[PDB]
């Protein structure tokens, strides 16, 4: 059906592809950040924000996938098949959920426009050759 | 985190398990009707509704899970494990994905309060013994 | 009972879990800082602040725990168990008390809002891989 | 620093010295009553009272001490050493936490002034010689 | 005819050569960034800016040259001649196409004056001896 | 991507494909007329028009394609490969540069609407069967 | 009698024990700078400031202790006794007199609030781990 | 430099040298007087007076000298050396601190101008030959 | 006849002599900077500024001195003599041109007052011994 | 980068090519007249004229050129190389300095327009065939 | 009659003794900077400032001492005596005039108050132990 | 640098050389007069006059030169070299220091314009033949 996860917010898969795949934090760190910062808002009966709705959906889907991983690990018999299944569900969709979690957590923390211009700036920085790339890569922060 | 997918939309998991498990349409039928009725709205680059956001996320995650099913079928060596994984996905995740898809598609076609009151009405009707209920099951329609 | 010490003040253990172990000063350094900066407010007969109250309780608990270590070193026989107990006390609870004392002292010194926003920014910095984080960690001052 | 755990609340280590050591209830009993009476208040993002702050800190530190006791009983290899550790952590350092838990639970339940007057009256009762000491010990009620 | 592609835009071929040849990003990276950031504007049926017009022409003719390179590789029989032609294209037209694409993408992103002043600043900085210049090279960033 | 060269000017590839393949003037004739009519405007530092910008890019890149052709001719040692490369760069890209040069020169000379109407009318004329085709093919002029 | 020299000046013995013992420059350098900067004020028959009074008393009694050192080095016959006496005078009393002279000279030349804030800042800085503090130690200087 | 400890308050060494060396009270008597009369003022965090500041400094460094004496007595194994050190302290600096203690406590009680007038009068009395001087020397008192 | 090239512009050879030899960029770098920044003003038939006039004269003199260097590299039979002449021209007399070009370009870029103030401050810094001299030299970039 | 030494002064290189290279006075004579007429103006710290600026630069460049010639004659060992370098410096490198010195001295003495008109008139005179050429060549004069 | 060179301008000999003996620049460097910055003012017939008067006197004195050194070296026929005299001059008088030249040049350049507080700042910096001494020593500059 | 000690004070080395070299009082006499008349002014922590500044600098310099003479008389050996050094520093520098000290002391007293007039008057009096000049030499007197 070709739905873009970030089209409604303002980004695209291509804009999120400026950051290298290994730039994103791990799933556990992202989930801990989301909990610690917005547990009371992600466990509330109100539409706090489209970012909150997207985080709720993504967190439920990741819980779905983790229950799948536990179920296959504790029920399936073939050890090699179990290993490949768990590795796939932890890496291939792990990256796709790391991207969503990072995008929405960073948007809620700093600002959607701030995250968009940060994506553009980091694209510029990572595109600059290493010889002329300054050592200070752009970061999202509220401090001088 | 105990996040309820329907808490912000006014329902709960027990309100959608009130209806019989086999009442909900097939995931394929739900995707077909969602496409046919709201392709332009779901692909549009603005927030239209929290239902639209949740529907976009649900469709994307179901596509991710179909990618999972294709990958495990192609890669896993043992057809027994392949069948177990695909059956587990399509049944256990299928039920709750088609619950979510039905809820959001109906809340887009009809009112959210209409869908909630229909859930209550259908649950009560199916609990009531046949001799003391209207013969025909409740159906929510757009008045042809 | 699931009690979160920083949830009263606006943080969580998850929020402060991003701070690395080497981030915090020694317990002795934190206690000297607390003394030299707020002895007259920690030894006064009134509630200056919830931070002051929590700091007082933390200091008393640490004093009890060092009484624990001294009693162990005096009254256990086998040096293997003695050193295991003392090392566990000075490391595992040492980190927890360092984190608690640092949080309350930093709140008193800078501002609760300042501390809890610097801590969010520092968490963002930690979560970024070293290949892309700036070399200099954020400074709270 | 000579920090008094009860100076901010108006008592003093010497007022609570009136009460005998064995007068205070069990740590388990105090924790159960604290839970059943103030779980919602102690699990809330609000400085409900300095008593709430001190109670939260004490409960968390007691959880730490029980973690220490479990860690000793599991990891420690010497049976005599582990027995001594688990016996005295629940005997000597259980007493301070019993006193502090009793003080704060009783304050939250009855009143700071009521607890202070009860301390004075129990001091009088325990000072009274047995020939003239009423059988009914003072009770907060 | 003596046409300079930047006299219209306030720059010069000498000004674009003032930066090192290897400072400019790859053709692939520049095309990906141009796509991600301005696909809708570049495909729009209207004049958005002279930068947009020049960029449209630049991508079109780079595509023409890539079709030429593929045709050469799949039609010529001499591997040495094929290698020479492809290398000459990618290493001689590639540099100037990188310069043009970078100039127009950066102008659209930041500002023509910003890009021109950045050219001046970076050239001066790179010609200044290291002991008497700021340690980090100038960069273009959208973040405040 | 899928950027159309004429979409911003109102035409399309297929709308301009009404004209036959051999209808367009040669690259040399187009360059000579572009020079003789707009050398000053094309060498000016001003945004004279989007037509001027596109024509500048087209001319400047045809020049570098010709430099590529000369470099191949003077460097490649295989005569057959050299001949194939020159013929391809002169014909395949030559045609689609003749199209662009003609479109922009004609637009500058006569009017964008005039060129669009001429394209439509010439499509009608060339679609008409030869028996019923009038001998005067449409031509764009001012006389 | 349990008097603290710094209660009237806004500090205690601990705030000067907060700073490292090796930080205080020298009992001779402090005397030289006190001379060079305030000889006229210290010799004047006028109450200039409590810092002036305390500094006068400290200088006179350090001169008294130096007279003690000379007397014990000359009249006393035991080399070991002389060595221990002079070492004790120059170290154990030396640290206290060095702290007092530093505090009063620094207060006179900068400000009591400036010196107190500097004590706090330097103590916190030196206790903070190096990786998370500004690289250079705090300094006390009158230069814009 | 050569600071005069009494020039700040009005006296000098020669003006205070009118009093015989054995006129001054014992150090213990002066310390008990100062305590019993001004303990609260000497403990306060306020600059009560320059006399209070001078007494604070003198008392603390006399305590330091007593710590020196005890350290000598308990460390120097040489009995003659220890005896000489303590005797020199208590004799030579005993007078120098007796003069300061007497001057400042007598300026706090009965007033500084009265102390100056008393010093002049006692100088007259002590310079008068023994035959012609009245049997009662001048005294500091507030009683007729 | 005792002419100071910088006295007219407010400086002195003594003031400019404090900058180390390695402070200045290469001659080619300075010429490229001058071209890329002020070609339109150094090729116009106008008296844009005394800095522009002096820069034009300096550029012409350097180009003509490089013509001399090429001539002595082409029309000399002694390799040692050729090497000595070329090295002397490219280093000893080229340092003066580096200093002159840098001074005039820096004035045109930053302001004459800014440049001379930076010169004074850098002179103080370079006269300070290394032990008490802060590691970072002053930078002229406003 | 083509810069004309005379373009800013109304003239151009080919305009001074009307004058034969044998016409310009010797460098020594030009320097002597420049000194005797404008030592005060050339030594002054003031932008008297662009002609003054160019004269100062040319004189200093000629000074360092004679320094080069002396250095060659002294250090260099090969007599033939010394002779060739010295002769080149004095003649081929000196003719152009003769032109520059003559132009600027004559423009500072007679005026820029007068010098340009003199250039045109001397071009006419030197173009005239020898039969019709007057023996009195055009000369720059200031009413003797 | 014991005249302080700097007491007129507000400093003292010991106030300039904060600076180490090797901190001061070379005599040649100081003379070069004095010439380059104030040759026009140190020769005018105007009382420009007491700093200018003192600089004039110091410069003529150093000229006289250099004439002394040259005369001694030329005459007196004694190598060891000549070496000793010249070394003593260039060391002792060299330092005594480096101090004065630096003080007056720096005062004229930066401000008498600026220099007088820089002396205090450098004293407090050099007095700090090396461990706690920041790497940036104070300097006189007008740039950020 | 060509700096004149007297240019700011209105005189010149030639004007001071216009008087005979043996006219100026001894350095010791000049220092004694300077002390006795202006010790407080010269030691004061303030600018009193450019004459005071120049006199302070001259006195410090003469002290430095006397320390140099002591050093060359003590630390050095005992050849005639020490005698030549002492004689040089006491005569050749002594003359110019006598001139400077005399000028500044005799300006601080008696006034600048009076000193400037006196230099000219005394020089012309000396150069005038004895038979046609007043018998007594000009002199400066406060009385």
């Amino acid at each position: 059906m070709d739905i873009d996860p970030y089209k409604e917010f303002g980004a695209t898969v291509e804009l999120l592809s400026f950051l290298p795949s290994d730039f994103f934090p791990s799933v556990r760190d992202l989930l801990d950040t989301a909990s610690a910062l917005y547990r009371e808002a992600l466990e509330s009966p109100e539409h706090c924000s489209p970012h909150h709705t997207a985080l709720r959906q993504a967190i439920l889907c990741w819980g779905e996938l983790m229950t799948l991983a536990t179920w296959v690990g504790v029920n399936l018999e073939d050890p090699a098949s179990r290993d490949l299944v768990v590795s796939y569900v932890n890496t291939n969709m792990g990256l796709k959920f790391r991207q969503l979690l990072w995008f929405h957590i960073s948007c809620l923390t700093f600002g959607r426009e701030t995250v968009i211009e940060y994506l553009v700036s980091f694209g510029v920085w990572i595109r600059t050759p290493p010889a002329y790339r300054p050592p200070n890569a752009p970061i999202l922060s509220t401090l001088p």
